[PDB]
């Protein structure tokens, strides 16, 4: 699979092999190159690409004239891709922070075929998790992550085959809501904790109701006396931090007009 | 239109007994609270059993 995008030069070797020659205790060490196991070599000499696939490891002879040299890391690489803004298939504004997990498939594409692999793979993850996170409501957001991640998988293959890439994984570290929404959405946890309150409020009157009614059986014996613990909550409220506006109302002069 | 059957038949449940629908305006009072600027002005009948 090759990418998408003589006489006079065997003067030009020789020059370089004897330049280095007479050279050699000083340039023999930009001639050897070592490539260890996990690294691959893309080799080009006087701009045509050596036949065969990448170089494999071990030892390796260039002339510097001639020759150019790109060298290739086959591991797995990760990338904390910066935050984004999405919109939920609800239309939930929210902010994300993703990771991307990557590795070259074939050095060969990722150094002739595209100018820069990462970039061009970060920006794809970037994207790529946009688009599926507007299909999908924010419940289901936090409850699908196969579904999601399979839906992600065959969108990153199909690109980034053309590369020599492979994503292996693409995952989300926060979700944030704007203030503004933040307790407005929390209705269902506040509501179950409200709920058993209401119980335990309940309860408590049926405790307190029986001294209430003994209370009230002495009380409405001489009626006056309800009048004199209502002035005394009168006094016990001025006392607190608050307005209090108070109508000394004369009924006896009302009850004249 | 669309809204108006649940309606109709959450409707038909609370009136058949009379404190439901007062349940539910006391409901919507706490919710109202919650947000900002929302001033309540509340009445508080009282007998001093004259
Ligand atoms: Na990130």
């Amino acid at each position: 699979r090759l990418p998408d995008s003589g006489p006079c030069g065997w003067i030009l070797v020789a020059f370089s092999f004897l330049f280095t020659v007479i050279t050699f205790p000083i340039s023999i060490w930009m001639c050897i190159k070592i490539i260890k196991e996990y690294e691959r070599a893309i080799i080009f000499r006087l701009g045509r690409i050596l036949q065969g696939g990448a170089k494999g490891p071990g030892l390796f002879f260039i002339l510097p004239c001639t020759d150019s040299f790109i060298k290739v890391d086959m591991r797995t690489i990760s990338f904390d891709i910066p935050p984004q803004e999405i919109l939920t298939k609800d239309s939930v504004t929210i902010s994300v922070d993703g990771v991307v997990y990557y590795r070259v498939q074939n050095a060969t594409l990722a150094v002739a075929n595209i100018t820069n692999a990462d970039s061009a793979t970060r920006l794809l993850a970037q994207t790529t998790l946009r688009n599926v996170l507007g299909t999908k409501n924010l419940s289901q957001i936090l409850s699908d992550r196969e579904e999601i991640a399979h839906n992600m998988q065959s969108t990153l293959d199909d690109a980034t085959d053309a590369w020599g890439i492979k994503v292996e994984r693409v995952e989300i570290k926060d979700v944030k809501l704007p203030v503004q929404l933040q307790r407005a959405m929390a209705a269902e946890a506040e509501a179950s904790r409200e709920a058993r309150a209401k119980v335990i409020a309940a309860e408590g009157e049926m405790n307190a109701s029986r001294a209430l009614k003994e209370a009230s059986m002495v009380i409405t014996e001489s009626p006056a006396a309800l009048q004199l613990r209502y002035l005394q909550t009168l006094t016990t409220i001025a006392a607190e931090k608050n307005s209090t506006i108070v109508f000394p109302l004369p009924i006896d002069m009302l009850q004249g007009i």
